């Protein structure tokens, strides 16, 4: 006789408040990317970035985030 | 006589409240990207960029985010 | 005798408020990308990209996102 | 005797308001992309992509996504 | 004896509300792409593209997705 | 006879709030980036990134975030 | 009593001898050109080029120029 | 009394020789020009070009130039 | 009594051999050009250029130039 | 009784020799330009550029200049 | 009684000579130019450059240079 | 009775030779440039340069350079 009892409560609040996002401004300036390879073998779960030149804005009014993982191996 | 019982709640709050996103400038300036290879063998679940140049500019009112997840395994 | 009771609830919220998306500018100013290779052989679940030069402007008002996962394996 | 009791209960609000989506620019400026391969072999479930020159402008108002996958294997 | 009772329960929203979605300007400026290959050999289910110069403008009022997926393996 | 009772309660707040946010400039000014090899094979659950001249403005109005982990092994 | 001489003489040569002139390609990949004004106002000998996107190849076997002027002022 | 003996001599010679002009490759690759002005007034001997995206090829075989002037001012 | 004489006298050359021009590859890869005023006032001999992308191949086979000039005033 | 003689000679010789003028690369990549300015006013010998992104492939078999000035002033 | 005699003789050489001009390879990468004023004013003889992003390839077989300069004054 | 004699004799070489010019690499990596000012007034022979990002490879097989100057004053 195994009984489990699993009851996760949750009231979180992840909240945000702004009053002005103002001027922003991202001006890169070039640059050089150079490799060299010969051979290349991924396998599985593989995430992979060669040879980039990446330029990102990010600019979210907000952006909040809640992760949460729930488990119950027997 | 195995019992189980599952009872996640979830109430939870992710919010946001901006007055104004204003003026947002991105001005990249150029690149070079050189890449070489011979032989390129990928398998299973691979995620690959080789030889990029890119530019983003993400500007989302909110862009809030929630991952939940729920696993049981017997 | 084995019995299982699987009872998610969930009431969340994922919202978002903003007053103005105002002027943004995203002007890139080229590139040069070069990709040199042989032999390409993808299996399985391959997700692949080569010698990219790629310009977003991604402006979503709102933009919330909620991922939600269950398993339940026997 | 094997029972199984799944009972998913789902009110969430992924919403969103935004005032004015106002003057977006995007303005590119050119590019050189080269690609050199021999062979090329994809099997099985490929998403691929060589030799690219792109430009997006995404503008939705909202934009929010749910994402929500159920599984029960016995 | 084996019983299964699936009950998926769903109430969500996925909403949006904009005033007003104003002026958008995307002016992409020409570009260069040359793909150089011998032999393709694609099998299954391959989704490929291979020397594109894609300009897209995307503006939808609203743009809300939901998706979903249910599956009950024996 | 084995029981087990498992009743997280969460009332947490995790809360930001900002006047306004002012100008930011970013200007990176180039530079040179160089990699040889010879052999990859990457395998299992591998996350790498070879040959980067990367730029990044991150600038939410908000940006908490909230991590949570439930594991019950049996 | 004023006497003036004026006796030019010339045996220049300007020659040119080429064995081949071959394969020559010129591949413009396209631009964008905005000019705004509200007021010209052009006098006298004005050359002037407004607003243009022009391609030219000239290829001349030969192409010499020789070019000579005489001025006598009393 | 005055007198002006005025008797130049040329026997100069301008001369090339060129096996072969071979393969020659002009790929440009786009680009953005924008000019913003108000009042223009050109006056006299004036050479103008004001916003221009030009590309040109020239490959004389050949291509000497000679340039003489003669003035006598009294 | 004022006498002058004036025999310049020129056998010069100017000369060139090349066994042959050979393979010559120019890719520009774009850019971006902004340029703002208000009034612009030219006068008498002026030469101007405004806000230009431009590219040039020049391959003369030969390319020789000769500038003489000759002045008396009296 | 002023006199005056004036007999310049010149045999000189400005030559060259080049057994092959090979394979020559010219691939830049991209960049911004930006100029701002109110009130312009030229006048007399102006010779003048502003914001230019030029690039320039000079490849003359030869390229030899002679330059010859001569002045007699009274 | 005033007596002048002139009497240059050059029979200078200037002269190359080379076997091979080889491979040269030029590949910049990028940049950001900013320049801003409010009042220009030029006169008499101006030779100006504002706000350049150039790039230059010179590669001529020979490339020699004579100048020279007469002069006589009474 | 003033007598002036004025004979230069020249017999000068200026003179190279060069076996191979072989494999030349010129890489810039970009960069920032910013030029701030309010009034500029130029007169009589000025040469300026603002505000540049300029990138030269200059390879002249021979390349020899003369200079010669003569006046003589009364």
């Amino acid at each position: 006789s195994v009984q489990i009892v699993y009851k996760p409560v949750d009231l979180s609040k992840v909240t945000s408040k702004c009053g002005s996002l103002g001027n922003i401004h991202h001006k890169p300036g070039g640059g050089q990317v150079e490799v060299k390879s010969e051979k290349l073998d991924f396998k599985d779960r593989v995430q992979s970035k060669i040879g980039s030149l990446d330029n990102i804005t990010h600019v979210p009014g907000g952006g909040n985030k809640k992760i949460e993982t729930h488990k119950l191996t027997f």
